[PDB]
């Protein structure tokens, strides 16, 4: 009964979601590929900042988005001007121009991602956590079947006919999905917020800083025109903020897995090997959330969300530690023998073994996935105050982009020369003479210290 009745409405908000993610992943498939082997065929330098710039924008831009659907405006409508943003901008793509097109791509996706969750989130919150918590599994899911779908069909039809409309594709899944939005709210009333009065919520924030200038807060506020709830808000994002902080460098070491397990599975469609992580969490979701949940119902061991992490974490740790193994096999198996191939149009050497012996790794961070990330979420709408949740998401999902972008800068800083772990980075391929195995040990480590950090803020948090 308690996925019953909103069901239809449950569903076109999953099938929204998997059309943006399609869409947003058919863009960032192959964009660098096109645009350098496009007319205006530019340096591959320009069309890596070109793509750093536009994940750049789309991470900053979900606080804003946040900001803009709390405040002037509500979450559906907001929703709708963004992807109707996201169509314009979209609509460029198959016809300076690129750089407006971009930004508006950019600040729609942006605002749409940091929208769209709570506003499911919220839709169920008739029940316990328990149908957020099944929800926010099938919208994880959702995502990363409309990944897969879309890393299919675009090769799937841009073989058939012209290249063009390899992009055009993802746009009209970006109508279908404006078509469905618009058809669910017909009849979401999903509880709509109606914010009006939370404008002056941020307001009420700004007077507390200013109130902090002039448990110190609770005692201050407690004379002035500061009713306990906004005070109550401001402690819960204060507490908040801290778990961010220590989730920034689990952001990192994923980003960076994420690349580097890619870099070495070429050594034994580029886009496909990152597919099979998603192939993984298809198999994964379900079968988690019909088996693993019911059995700690059970036993009454249903942990808290922080708890999750941690196990995602040590996850991660075990994976890094099992991909710095099968890297230094690789590495001592290949000083005898090497094998040239070709993928698409690039000609890489690899060792001679198989690529099934990155199952086991995979799988490992595909587990992490499943008990991490979908429990940030949960622990990002739970904490998060009812007035300002899609400000909460947007800036977790800056925190993401900012460790991200500490991610890449230390790829960047452990290629020095006096590091000596990579020479030949700077070329396409000929990974043979690096390193690799010490970078992922590296990685171990500060994810084993990250998780030590977390574990000692989840038990600080929980404690109060």
């Amino acid at each position: 009964g308690a996925f019953a009745g909103r069901r239809a409405a449950c569903g076109a908000v999953l099938l929204t979601e998997l059309l943006e993610r399609a869409a947003f992943y058919g863009i960032t498939s192959n964009l660098v590929l096109f645009l350098n082997g496009a007319p205006f065929c530019w340096e591959g330098a320009q069309a890596s900042e070109a793509l750093l710039l536009f994940m750049g924008l789309t991470y900053l831009g979900s606080p804003f988005g946040g900001w803009l659907a709390d405040a002037r405006l509500g979450r559906a409508r907001a929703i709708l001007l963004s992807l109707a943003l996201y169509l314009l901008g979209m609509l460029a793509f198959p016809l300076p121009a690129t750089f407006a097109g971009l930004v508006l791509v950019g600040l729609g996706v942006a605002t749409v991602k940091a929208n769209i969750t709570p506003f499911g989130a919220d839709q169920v919150k008739d029940r316990g956590p328990e149908a957020t918590r099944r929800f926010f599994n099938w919208f994880y899911w959702s995502i990363n079947l409309g990944a897969i779908l879309s890393l299919g069909g675009i090769a799937y039809i841009q073989q058939n006919v012209s290249f063009v409309t390899g992009y055009a594709i993802p746009t009209v899944c970006v109508g279908l999905a404006f078509v469905v939005f618009l058809c669910g709210q017909s009849v979401f009333i999903t509880k709509p917020p109606d914010g009006s009065a939370f404008t002056d919520m941020f307001k009420i924030l700004t007077y507390s800083c200013c109130s902090q200038k002039r448990f110190d807060s609770c005692k201050m506020s407690h004379g002035g025109p500061f009713t306990e709830e906004k005070v109550e808000d401001v402690k819960a994002l204060v507490k908040i903020v801290p778990v961010f902080l220590a989730l920034i460098p689990y952001w990192t070491v994923y980003f960076q897995m994420q690349t580097t397990y890619v870099l070495q599975s070429l050594h034994l469609p580029a886009a496909w090997l990152t597919m099979f992580d998603a192939v993984l969490i298809l198999l994964l979701i379900p079968l988690k959330d019909k088996l693993v949940d019911p059995i700690l119902r059970r036993h009454g061991l249903l942990p808290s969300s922080l708890k999750r992490i941690a196990v995602g974490m040590f996850f991660v740790m075990c994976s890094a530690f099992a991909a710095g193994i099968l890297e230094s096999k690789r590495l001592n198996l290949v000083k005898e023998k090497t094998i040239n191939q070709t993928i698409g149009n690039v000609v890489y050497h690899a060792a001679d073994l198989s690529l099934w012996w990155q199952v086991p790794q995979y799988l490992l961070i595909g587990i992490s996935e499943i008990f991490a990330s979908i429990a940030g979420l949960e622990f990002a709408y739970s904490a998060a105050p009812k007035s300002m949740q899609s400000a909460i998401m947007g800036l977790f999902f800056f925190f993401s982009g900012v460790g991200s972008f500490v991610g890449s800068g230390l790829l960047a800083l452990v290629s020095i020369k006096a590091i000596g772990w990579m020479s030949s980075h700077t070329d396409f391929g000929n990974i043979n003479g690096c390193y690799l195995n010490y970078y992922f040990f590296l990685l171990a480590a500060i994810q084993g210290a990250t998780l030590l950090l977390f574990l000692i803020i989840s038990v600080k948090y929980d404690h109060h």
